[PDB]
């Protein structure tokens, strides 16, 4: 007998709550629908500690809300931190954990996809079959193994971008701060950036949202890049200026667009406007454009990540429960960029 | 000097037709946008070689009517040689030369794209952007890594698939007449069939279209296989049975399919149905099926490929001109069949 409660689980989340109960024979674990709510804290009922996933708020309120339920024992199914009261947490002793890694896999991999469907002319082409026009002319692809994929940034996520690209057959050329010993080993790194984007076919951005790269795609490094780029920003949204790449698509010179992170994201993205007043317009013209592809911070969205997601939470909360060290307890102090 | 005269250049050739002429600084070239016949066969008045490509029968008579203008040196931009007459042809003794292969990768990049996207149920959703429901949950994609890949024929364009695929890190699995000694010692090989249909995930044949394969996927070879597959046929069509299939997608035992061959497609294919009747109704079910990808007969269309059956075919045919031993002679085989 041992008690979590979990909040928010989705259900492509169920079945691997069951794998790791299905295997975590002696405790007792079981979840629930609505988000922990002041309100929700209070079923978490003698249950020693809580996993749930949210970005709605718990409020220095729902702290309490769930404390005097029994548990100060909360770990988070994401990677998110900055949501909760963090100084009434602490006022609460509120022992949290964060789960800040489901593979890097699944966005290397949804760029590559993503990249390589604007290369080929894939929305044009199925447009056309839509509307039941089926002959291939003029609607024809370039090729990846053809390009000069020029990845910024070489992380865990950005190496996998590489080598799925390294698979197709094209030349990569690659950038950071910190050029890793090993990939520059094998000449890989560039000087500059103004290097990379004169050579570039296709741009993948793997950088963090640092003051200094704050809309590093912008009317001055695109009139650098070669005619008929690609870019692809699966990571976050500021990096470009949404109205300087519209610029760029306009005249011809962005050959097409991936975008999965927007700046005036957060309120407009996960939102179901269907029925209402759209909220947004260029975003609006954006996902519409033929050689272009919107989609809504789904790069992490996967079996394998979500798995990971639930997972490493019952876990590091079973840790928690029990009282042994877990994994990335809830300071993270500075391992965040 | 020298003068070539072409025929039937799409738009799309004319673009390369350029950086050869652009090279070749002594020879006159010169096109015409409708197809040869007798009609046209004048035309290449004078043009010591003529290249061309098209479906309408070198008939009988178009030939001398090439002929009388004063060519007999012709060279195809494209594989087949089945639509010439290969005894006039010779009664004539004129000297042609075909172009074989334009870009394997081509074919084997556009099956692995379709299929990584299936995989991750992209369709759906821009289905839901389109209507506009910006949130993702439950439209979670299966990561191409995680998965095992089994590829039907290992020649050329199989193999190239192969290499994707692991690019991506997928396990994969082959299977083959010949069971090429170099990939079979990498243990890549299964002894049969029925081990195929029975741990891959993904199926993508890359084999002919010959009177044994005719209906390797029907009712029974999906039984065998595995819940969740997904079926990738961007080869010859008379290989899988689309009802078969449709039974599979409708039963829930098919994941996704992607077509890019169809059996019941010549005469649909390549023709713009728009604002007249559709004339094939599953054919367009499928078109439509939130998980199907239909394409038409496109896996070649890239701009590689078009390149090297311009370049191939001026190549070869100056070479003809010129007269030297070039790459491709079709030999008068009477039997075009
Ligand atoms: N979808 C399109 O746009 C077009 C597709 N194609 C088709 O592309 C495939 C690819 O061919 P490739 O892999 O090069 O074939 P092979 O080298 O012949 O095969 C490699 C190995 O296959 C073995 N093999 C032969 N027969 C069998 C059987 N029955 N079972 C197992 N293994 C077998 C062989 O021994 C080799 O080791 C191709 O098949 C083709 O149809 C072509 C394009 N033009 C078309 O529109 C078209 O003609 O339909 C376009
Ligand atoms: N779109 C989405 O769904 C999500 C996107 N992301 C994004 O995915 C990317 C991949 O992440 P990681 O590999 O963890 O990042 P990372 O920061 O480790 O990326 C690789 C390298 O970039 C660094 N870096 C920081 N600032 C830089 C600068 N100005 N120039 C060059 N290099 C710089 C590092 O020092 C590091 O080794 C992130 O950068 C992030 O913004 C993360 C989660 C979800």
């Amino acid at each position: 007998m041992t008690k979590v409660f979990a909040y928010a689980i989705r259900k492509d989340e169920e079945p691997f709550l069951n794998e790791w109960k299905e295997a975590h024979k002696d405790i007792d674990v079981d979840y629930t629908d609505k988000l922990l709510t002041p309100e929700t804290a209070k079923l978490a009922k003698g249950a020693d500690g809580v996993v749930v996933y949210q970005q709605l708020d718990y409020t220095a309120d729902t702290l309490q809300a769930l404390a005097d339920a029994g548990v100060t024992k909360m770990s988070l199914r994401n990677v998110g931190v900055d949501n909760i009261d963090m100084d009434k947490a602490k006022e609460l002793g509120f022992q949290i954990t964060n789960v800040p890694v489901y593979s890097p896999n699944a966005i290397a991999e949804h760029a590559a996809i993503q990249a390589a469907r604007v290369l080929r002319q894939d929305k044009r082409m199925d447009e056309k079959m839509a509307k039941r026009d089926l002959r291939w002319a003029p609607t024809i692809g370039r090729e990846v193994r053809d390009q000069v994929v020029g990845v910024v940034g070489t992380g865990h996520i950005g190496q996998v971008f590489m080598r799925i690209m390294e698979g197709f057959g094209a030349k990569v050329i690659a950038y950071d701060i910190f050029k890793n010993p090993e990939l520059e080993k094998k000449g890989y790194y560039v000087d500059s950036l103004d290097d990379l984007y004169k050579q570039a076919d296709v741009i993948s951005l793997h950088v963090p949202d640092v003051p200094a790269n704050v809309h590093m795609i912008n009317d001055k490094s695109i009139a650098e890049m070669k005619d008929g780029v690609v870019i692809v920003n699966c990571s976050r949204g500021r990096l470009v200026d949404t109205d300087a790449v519209i610029r760029g698509l306009d005249s011809g010179k962005i050959f097409g667009f991936v975008m999965d992170t927007y700046e005036d994201e957060v309120g407009v993205f996960n939102k179901d406007w269907e029925g209402k007043e759209f909220p947004d317009k260029r975003l609006a013209d954006l996902i519409d454009r033929p050689n272009v592809l919107v989609t809504p911070h789904t790069a992490f969205y996967t079996t394998h990540a979500v798995r990971n997601m639930v997972v490493k939470a019952f876990n590091n909360n079973l840790k928690l429960i029990n009282g042994e060290k877990p994994d990335s307890p809830v300071a993270l102090n500075k391992n965040k960029f």
